[PDB]
């Protein structure tokens, strides 16, 4: 009954070491370094304080990171010959352009908070420790090139180009332990990734020299494989297998016979070289992963072995039966375990062996610790509302609590949201047909909506807030219904024709939201067990790498957006003659950064993604420019994606053998 | 020096069991029939000199299936209003169609091989046993149908389709023994496949209802969602990506926010859904290869233990020292084995052990012979060409033949092979610059070609054609050179302006193949040890679970032919006004074999595949004609594609824990 952060930060030494043992089993691990000094008081006091506002640093780091959005690009600062405000004639739009006063306030703002995160942890862990790690120097090298280009900005109210958006994405990066995490493992890969390049830049420049020399004098030689760099070019394109049938058409008109050599290449391209770069990057992400899985429990390990250090006054290695049983009571206050009588552990140590006095050691004590951690489950924080016990232990709310525990409330809810998904398709099968007895099923959808938020209220209400939140399908209903009855309240407060929450049609997409969850009785199916837990557990595993990605395509977006800013205008002549008119894919140009990460989405998914190569090689003029497209495609596809595959046929291996032992 | 079929066929005891040892160690595996009976010498006799023709029986299975494509189209034979042999007309063309006659010649044929081929193995089988497998039965039933076919055409020189094409491609599955092992892998893995693909199902259903109901009002929903039936197709076909930008850019232009949705439905369609599928079929396929593998050495136990019982005539699983060495005396005739001394094997037993006639019992024969055969290297044939022995030990004879087995002889074919490069290379390039010094290197091009032969006839002749055959690249090399001098000898020997052989630019890609054999220099580097080996182990390996996919293609040409025959015209108004006229594909018509076997290949590589689809259900003018495309994409790229993709990973990590082994 006493919580945890309170424990470490004052108590007996059983007190810390049970809260210590807390913490690891958790997974939250400490500073070293606080781990290093001695009884580590006001530095604990001052760490918990800090990570108690989790949530406002990370607000504060996604809002530095989506500011990218909103900020004007710099070719529009360039005087143009139309002025910006003219949006349809650059193709793009749909975002405001943040103005000066706007953004130099929202960028001293979100400066301000990120220097006093960065510099709130020099308190605890102590001016020489924290100078020499390299983090908080990069962090730190960061946050100065923030200041003074803000600085600088604000004495500017010449630069030929600027350079915020790559230092906040990376302090991004480093704000948050997953990302980290997976750019060791990048650093990691790149050795052998760089190997298995060199390799097949090899293979295409032999595949490239066969196809140039075999049709020198062919009509499909004249036509495009002109020259050594374009059948270059045109077989990397190939190896990609964007347009296959429409490199080789000429060749196939003037004889069929040469459509061999073709199903000659891609056959062993795709099949043989990309599976077999697959299988590389599927290995070292492997053992890159098997390395830091190690890493992780070594650093318990030591933390759990520096508790029973702290346990052991007598620091010679020895614990009697009385400390660990005072230690197993600290415990079973803190975790659910079976209740043992005074004279139970003296039977349980005289029947365990003959000897006298038997000495406790490190080693077995720590894997004790995982033993009992694993096998019991975790206790509940009592709650945070019980601070009036008369309430809290009302005839009523006792009744009300019990029946709430209960399975039959998951039934009923299980019944209340099939039939809301009954009156959902009646409501979107009427609205098909163009009836006028909508009305009716709206309302009956909104008070639906009315009940999912009553029920949350009474959960979060049994359960307490911590306890509630603890469980990873709990915070996404909880985040649903509260959108639910925001856009309810904003919906009812103004009776006027808004653009959006008038219709009130948005509502039905949130509760197919909220009744994703009958997707988690398919678990119930002997059939369809893998798969569905597979997917559920890769949702938030694999967000990691996905952010990632994302960060990459941001990089990425900004170095487009500073380079090719100002090409695509309507009034540009060469523009149409390209194949972005012809397929009509003007609105996917690189004006701006929203424009620029949905082109880079696109190109992502290597959905006739040479276009915008071809049609942007034209239109700078240089060569050169094929380099951006063609790194997008070295670093990301064949690594990253690959990567991902990697981890989904990890990750289901892992939930398959886990439900074979389980049997 | 006993040959091994003459040796199981006539021999004392131990020469059996020696040559029964050898086949199975060998991977051959005789029939169990033959097991069974005693002695089995008639019947190993006949099996013998059935399995000394493989080759004509494989050449006919190779003709018969290559048959197909030289066979005329059956919508020819109703009668076009312009005739077949305008052959520009149809978009057809470079292969000769076969006329009745020459059709009727070649089935008879074939037919007749094929029929004394099925109908051979009924001699040492005997009556009971060869009726009553399924195998020889369905064998049977393929090869009557095709008889009758066959004299119902006679008769002929009604019928709404013809059923051969399909017939003699399944007689070409289970002709070959690695083709029906695939089989028998798929019918396991297809349970476990269908229950995905219910899920797979279920998850288009649900997003297409989502993307129809979101964009009923929208711009975007008149133009390409226009009915629940349309939005399911497109939102299939956006799950391969084929079309990305195109099926969802009216919406973007209405309002960008709509490619949130788009982005949404495209990141957890083919990140999450499409890898777990792959993880599925990855999981079917390695728990059904141990099945085969585990059934395929129960099967070389068996007959192992078989010869366990034959040696002993005693029958009372009883193994003598002295009868042991005499079988090791055997094997030492047949395998490379350490000199044995008539003391030593005394002096070997009782160190051994104290025991006085020790027995060896049946089971600890059948693991040492496989010891045995794991670490001694095979002991090749003697020879062929040696019926004369005084000229295979002449003088200078035993010269040569220790010169081509040193390394020394190695090295040279290697710089050889270098210097050949340089000239292919050098001659190239003034073709490129239309140089009229081109003549002068191309004979000296030609005459690289004669050492080849040269070298080829030196090593023949020293290791004996069955030793030479053993090797798997030496078998590479022997067709390479094969063709070469067939080629040079067609161009010396008619001096006239031939269509293709008087150019001589053919010798050049002969010439790079046969230097194919430098890339194997590369497995020396520590780097790309891993990359090169497991790729050179695919080639052989990779061929049955390839070939599967072909013959797969091979009936669905001949159900597209049927189906889709006629479509395509030159004079048809509805086909210009497709999508195949506008990028120009009319080339890649359904009209005969040889085009269906090129535009299904184009389907199976996923490049702008939706053109077909869309082309084809216009023409036909029924929604019925996707399901064609449908299934095929449904059965081959989902299950085969991802199965291969399945065997590349395995076979790569077999070979990384394989060179760890020796280290
Ligand atoms: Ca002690
Ligand atoms: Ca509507
Ligand atoms: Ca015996
Ligand atoms: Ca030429």
């Amino acid at each position: 009954r006493v919580r945890r952060s309170e424990a470490i930060t004052h108590g007996t030494p059983f007190q810390k070491a049970a809260a210590l043992v807390d913490l690891a089993e958790d997974g939250i691990g400490l500073p070293v370094e606080i781990l290093d000094q001695s009884s580590f008081g006001e530095s604990a006091r001052y760490y918990f304080i800090f990570t108690r506002l989790d949530l406002i640093w990370s607000l504060n780091y996604f809002a530095l990171l989506f500011l990218n959005f909103f900020e004007q690009p710099l070719w529009c600062e360039k005087n143009p010959k139309p002025s910006c405000k003219d949006r349809d004639y650059y193709y793009l739009g749909e975002l405001p352009y943040l103005t000066n006063a706007e953004s130099i306030i929202y960028e001293v703002i979100t400066l301000a908070i990120l220097l006093v995160h960065t510099f709130f942890p020099i308190s605890y862990e102590g001016s020489r420790i924290f100078w020499t790690s390299r983090l908080n120097l990069v962090k730190v090298a960061c946050v100065v090139i923030l200041f003074v280009d803000v600085l600088v900005d604000f004495l500017y109210l010449f630069l030929p180009f600027r350079i915020a958006p790559y230092v906040r994405v990376i302090i991004f990066i480093l704000s948050i332990r997953e990302l980290r995490d997976t750019l060791v493992l990048l650093s990691g890969m790149l050795g052998t990734y760089l190997n298995i390049l060199a390799l097949w830049m090899l293979f295409l420049l032999f595949a490239s020299w066969i196809a140039f020399v075999m049709f020198e004098d062919t009509q499909q030689g004249l036509t495009v494989f002109t020259s050594y760099g374009a059948t270059l070019y045109q077989m990397f394109i190939l190896f990609t297998t964007s347009n296959n049938p429409d490199v080789w058409i000429p060749a196939y008109k003037s004889s069929r016979w040469s459509s061999v050599f073709f199903v000659l290449y891609v056959l062993i391209g795709v099949y043989f070289v990309t599976n077999l770069i697959l299988a590389v990057v599927y290995d070292s992400f492997k053992e890159q992963l098997a390395k830091q899985v190690s890493g992780m429990d070594q650093m318990k390990r030591r933390m759990l072995e520096k508790a029973f250090g702290l346990i052991d006054s007598d620091k010679n290695g020895e614990i009697d039966k009385n400390q660990c049983i005072k230690l197993f009571e600290q415990l079973t206050n803190y975790r659910t375990l079976p209740k043992i009588s005074k004279e139970e552990f003296g039977l349980i140590f005289d029947e365990l062996d003959d000897t006298r006095d038997f000495k406790i050691n490190k080693d077995e004590f720590a894997d004790l610790c995982q033993a009992i951690a694993l096998r019991f489950q975790k206790e509940e924080v009592p709650s945070l509302f019980e601070h009036f016990p008369q309430i809290y232990h009302s005839a009523l709310s006792q009744q009300l609590r019990a029946f709430v525990r209960s399975p039959n409330f998951g039934y009923a809810i299980s019944f209340i949201l099939i039939i809301n998904f009954i009156a959902v398709v009646v409501e979107t099968t009427l609205d098909i047909e163009e009836s006028s007895a909508q009305k009716p099923w709206q309302v009956a959808e909104f008070v639906f909506g009315w009940i999912y938020v009553l029920e949350m209220a009474l959960k979060i209400y049994t359960y307490g807030f911590e306890n509630y939140w603890r469980e990873g399908a709990n915070r996404f209903d909880f985040l649903v219904t509260w959108v639910i009855v925001i856009g309810e309240t904003a919906t009812f407060i103004t009776p006027d024709e808004n653009t959006f929450f008038s219709n009130g049609e948005w509502i039905r997409y949130l509760l197919l939201a909220r009744m994703l969850r009958l997707i988690r009785l398919l678990m119930n199916v002997q059939r369809y067990r893998a798969f569905i837990a597979t997917f559920i557990t890769l949702i938030p595993s694999l967000m990691p790498y996905l952010g990632t990605i994302f960060c990459v395509l941001c990089i990425y977006c900004s170095i487009g957006v500073q380079v090719f800013g100002g090409l695509v205008n309507a009034g540009n002549k060469k523009l149409f003659e390209t194949e972005l008119a012809e397929d009509d894919y003007l609105l996917f140009n690189f004006n701006d950064y929203p424009n620029g990460m949905v082109t880079l989405f696109n190109l992502l998914v290597m959905g006739n993604w040479q276009v915008w190569m071809e049609s942007y090689k034209d239109l700078t003029g240089t060569w050169w420019s094929i380099t951006y497209f063609v790194s997008f495609y070295v670093i990301t596809i064949l690594l990253l994606l690959n990567l991902v595959v990697a981890f989904v046929l990890e990750a289901f291996f892992t939930e398959l053998d886990l439900e074979e032992e389980e049997k």
